[PDB]
Formats: structure tokens, C-alpha cells, sequence
């Protein structure tokens, strides 16, 4: 049973290769963007995983997208976070910190000065965000159109990555994974659809690539290889981004750039919940031989489906989302073939510590 073996995930030695996947929870404190010792529970109790990774969090304040979901760019962000990690590490656990920047998949009242959110193009994203309405609960609001970021705008954005690495590793994580999924700013550049840009920025693979491979230098200077991850979801369409009509093709050429810099893992998310056809065998071991870093695969996963692939070495761990929500000793649980708890999905956004911090453990 490889599943609960160890696996050396860049500079971190990780027990088991059952990860818990990003899992945006929005429970955080505003004004601030503040995580909590709730928060801080929460992660502790999950501290069993091989590593954890955090909820999706601003590199900025005009990263912000979403009511609730917390910062690493101001000191009183850094100071909570600083207790989450010792908490996670007291209870011999890793973690990591996703770092996104939401582009467009925003709202004009949730950024600075109350303006449009930023992205490759001036396209709306056509869905929804989640806000806080007058009671502090989560309600789910269309989306606003975004300003299309201005050339002279790029390397602030770059730095903005940059700086928060820095911060990241001054709190304590053990990792940080680059949100470069699900429709966010970074997949909106990689994106033919959502990345209509006519300068060095967008048209050809090589510039829809350029920023977020301008991100991982960036944060590999500032911090090591071997403490960055990145997270891509390059086939299919997530949150209406899809990966335009050579979507192969291209993700094979940002994989094999990403491997140039020898960055600790690549994460596949394969699927949004709805599902959609799964991966090609012919496309992972692609994959497999154009990447010599740790590859974790995610989306609808089984501990059987995990156990499978990474048999046939065609990835190294999985990361477990809803299971890990609802399982903080998921761990454990798959190790002994228990049952898993009931999933609460009334309580995945927003509110409190009930269907939170309240799923026990076996
Ligand atoms: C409530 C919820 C929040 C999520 N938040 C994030 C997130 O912040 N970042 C991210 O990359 N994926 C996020 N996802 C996607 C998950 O990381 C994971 O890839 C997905 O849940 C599919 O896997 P599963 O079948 O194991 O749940 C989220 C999923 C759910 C259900």
C-alpha cells in the first residue's frame, strides 16, 4: 500500500502521500482578511495528512475575490497565520500555502477603492462569487466586469507574488503552491478564452505562459525551488475558463518550462465537481516524462484510484478535498479501510466552527 509510505515533496519529507487539497472555507475575519484560531483548530486537526494545503489566500489586497477569504500581505495576517503554522507543527504536520490572485472572479465592492477587479482581458467571467451580506453570511453574487491590467501593471503583479512568498515563509509555511487553477488570474492569462491580449501577454502559448512563469522565477529567487509548488487545471473548463482548442499541446509546453526551474511538485486538478472525461493514460505519462518533480493528482479521486496510479508511476500523492472537509484523520480512516464520515456541504462557505471543526475523528 504506497499510499501511506513516505514521499520527499521538495524540502519537505511528507509521511504519507494522502494530501488534503486547497479547500476555500470563508470563514476569515473581516475588515482584515484576518484568519482565526478557529481556522488554526481546523488545520490541527488535520495536521495527520502528508501535507496539508491552505485555503486559496490574497497575495494582496486587490487579490481579493471573495468575502471571507483570508490575506498573507498585511503584518496582522502574517502574525495569524504565524499561530496556524506553530499549531500545525506542534502536531508534527506540514503545510502550504496557496497564493492566488482572483482577476476577474471578483466584485467591484470587495477590492480596493470599490473599483473594477483586474484581468488579462475586460471580459466578465459570467458567474459568481461569494459575498458577505449584513449578517456576516455568505451569499453568491454575479461577477463584475474586470479592467484589462495594463502592461507597466505586470511586474507589480509579479511582486505582489513575490512579497507574498517572502511573507509566507516568515509565517511558517512549509510550502507555497501557486493558485495557476480554476479560472483565477493566472489561468485567465493562460487562457485563449479569457486572454484576448495582443502584446507579449497573450496570442502565442509562450506569451499566455509568460506571467506565471515571471511568477515562478520571481518566488523561486525569493525563496528556494524546492518550496514552490504551482497548481494547474489545464484540461477541461473550470469556472467557464476553458483551456482553449490545443489545450494538450499547451500544457505540455508550460509543463516542461515548469520543469526547467525544478520546482518541488506540479498539482493537477483534473476535474470541477461536476466531472468530465477523465485523463488519458497517453496524456500522464506525458506528463510523467516532461516533469521530474513530485506530481499530485486531484478531483473525484479514491484511495483505489490513487493506490493505481501511483503503482504504475504515473503520479506521486492525491489530494482529497470533500473527504478531507468532512475526515480530519482521513488519514488514518483509509488506512483502515473505516467508514467515512457524512458530508455537510451546507457548511463548506461561510459561517462557524459547525461543519467545520465539529467532524470527528474515528
Ligand atoms: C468547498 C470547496 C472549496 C475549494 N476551494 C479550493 C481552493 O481554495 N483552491 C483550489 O485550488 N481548489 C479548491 N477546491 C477544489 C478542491 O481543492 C479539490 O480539487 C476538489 O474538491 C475536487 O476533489 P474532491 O472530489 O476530493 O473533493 C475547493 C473545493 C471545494 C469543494
Amino acid at each position: 500500500e504506497k499510499l501511506f509510505t513516505p514521499l520527499k515533496v521538495g524540502a519537505v519529507t511528507a509521511p504519507n502521500r494522502v494530501f488534503m487539497a486547497p479547500l476555500t472555507r470563508l470563514r476569515s475575519i473581516e475588515p482584515g482578511d484576518i484568519p482565526t484560531p478557529l481556522m488554526g483548530e481546523y488545520y490541527r486537526q488535520r495536521a495527520s495528512a502528508g501535507l496539508i494545503i491552505s485555503e486559496a489566500t490574497q497575495i494582496s489586497a486587490q487579490a481579493k475575490g471573495y468575502a471571507g477569504a483570508p490575506g498573507l500581505h498585511s503584518p496582522e495576517q502574517i502574525a495569524a497565520w504565524k499561530k496556524i503554522t506553530a499549531g500545525v507543527h506542534a502536531e508534527d504536520g506540514r503545510i502550504a500555502v496557496q497564493l492566488w490572485h482572483t482577476g476577474r472572479l471578483s466584485h467591484s465592492s470587495i477590492q480596493p477603492g470599490g473599483q473594477a477587479p483586474v484581468s488579462a482581458s475586460a471580459l466578465n467571467a459570467n458567474t459568481r462569487t461569494s459575498l458577505r451580506d449584513e449578517n456576516g453570511n455568505a451569499i453568491r453574487v454575479d461577477t463584475t466586469t474586470p479592467r484589462a491590467l495594463e502592461l507597466d501593471e505586470i511586474p507589480g503583479i509579479v511582486n505582489d507574488f513575490r512579497q507574498a512568498v517572502a511573507n509566507a515563509r516568515e509565517a511558517g509555511f512549509d510550502l507555497v503552491e501557486l493558485h495557476s487553477a480554476h479560472g483565477y488570474l493566472l489561468h485567465q492569462f493562460l487562457s485563449p478564452s479569457s486572454n484576448q491580449r495582443t502584446d507579449q501577454y497573450g496570442g502565442s502559448v509562450e506569451n499566455r505562459a509568460r506571467l506565471v512563469l515571471e511568477v515562478v522565477d520571481a518566488v523561486c529567487n525569493e525563496w528556494s525551488a524546492d518550496r514552490i509548488g504551482i497548481r494547474v487545471s489545464p484540461i477541461g473548463t473550470f469556472q467557464n475558463v476553458d483551456n482553449g482548442p490545443n489545450e494538450e499541446a499547451d500544457a505540455l509546453y508550460l509543463i516542461e518550462e515548469l520543469a526547467k526551474r525544478g520546482i518541488a511538485y506540479l498539482h493537477m486538478s483534473e476535474t470541477d465537481l461536476a466531472g468530465g472525461k477523465p485523463y488519458s493514460e497517453a496524456f500522464r505519462q506525458k506528463v510523467r516524462e516532461r516533469f521530474h518533480g513530485v506530481i499530485i493528482g486531484a478531483g473525484a479521486y479514491t484511495a483505489e484510484k490513487a493506490e493505481d496510479l501511483i503503482g504504475k508511476g504515473l503520479i506521486d500523492a492525491v489530494a482529497f478535498g470533500r473527504d478531507y472537509i468532512a475526515n480530519p484523520d482521513l488519514v488514518a480512516r483509509l488506512q483502515k479501510k473505516a467508514e467515512l464520515n457524512p458530508q455537510r456541504p451546507e457548511s463548506f462557505y461561510g459561517g462557524g466552527a459547525e461543519g467545520y471543526t465539529d467532524y470527528p475523528s474515528l
